[PDB]
DNA sequence: CAGTAC
DNA sequence: GTACTG
């Protein structure tokens, strides 16, 4: 029973099979010796806490609600942002294992200094349960990693993550987060090819790289508005978000 | 490292 | 593949 052992630690958020081979080697076998004898992180923690509700998915109509949340909330400071969910939502699936909200302003400058009131706005909800990752301030873009819940009887914490970028970075941001995972791995692997490079900031052409392949020159930023750009300065048709579930 | 996001 | 914090 080692190996559904290994599994039910791992369903753990913030816990891997190091941490669960670890856990198993101290005799630990349930979730309840995980609760009462275990050191755990603040996000393993929520994670066990929230651990039945956390293996469900949702019907993208509770994952719609929890976009309308935010965008709500968002739009009360700002009536020009935009907010677009972008998970296995985005892709069409009838079900979310979680919901993933990109927001931006067309302007390029409204979007600063929403990140933390958003927050600050939707726990004064009682809409942000806990935060896992509280934080990610990285170029010009900011995430937040979290749990929510819906207001009303029977409703189920839901892992929601929030991401604010500038409007000429919202192509790429969007491409990162609409996925697939396995999607933006093979696209990427593909700009490597070429001698360029993506991420959820930019694409990036006369990307130097050595012999070895590893990359030594940063390369310069190709302006991309949309997605169809994308797509196009990478020699590629464009998949709609639903072709691209990989 | 380990775990995570797509 | 790219890239973040625990
Ligand atoms: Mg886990």
């Amino acid at each position: 029973e080692s190996v559904p052992v290994l599994e039910l630690f791992s369903n753990i958020w913030g816990a891997g099979t190091k941490t669960a081979q670890m856990w198993y080697q101290q005799g630990f076998r349930s979730l309840e010796d995980i609760r009462s004898q275990a050191s755990l992180t603040t996000q393993q923690a929520i994670g066990l806490k929230h651990y039945s509700d956390f293996l469900e998915r949702m019907p993208r109509e509770e994952a719609t609600e929890i976009e309308q949340t935010v965008q709500k909330a968002a739009q009360a400071f700002n009536s020009g942002l935009l907010c677009v969910a972008c998970g296995s939502y985005r892709r069409g699936k009838a079900t979310c294992g979680d919901v993933d909200v990109a927001i931006t302003h067309p302007d390029g400058r409204s979007h600063r200094g929403i990140f933390s009131r958003l927050l600050d706005s939707l726990r004064q909800e009682g809409f942000l349960t806990d935060d896992l990752v509280s934080q990610e301030e990285n170029g010009q873009q900011q995430k937040y990693l979290g749990v929510c819940r819906l207001p009303g009887p029977g409703r189920r914490h839901r892992r929601l993550d929030i991401i604010v970028v500038p409007y000429s970075e919202f192509a790429c941001a969007l491409l990162y987060f609409t996925g697939s995972a396995h999607f933006n791995r093979s696209m990427r692997a593909l700009a490597k090819t070429k001698g360029m490079s993506l991420s959820e900031h930019a694409l990036s052409t006369a990307v130097v790289r050595n012999t070895h392949g590893c990359k030594v020159g940063p390369g310069r930023v190709l302006p991309t508005p949309t997605e169809k750009d994308v797509f196009r300065l990478l020699g590629l048709p464009y998949r709609e978000p639903a072709e691209r579930d990989w």
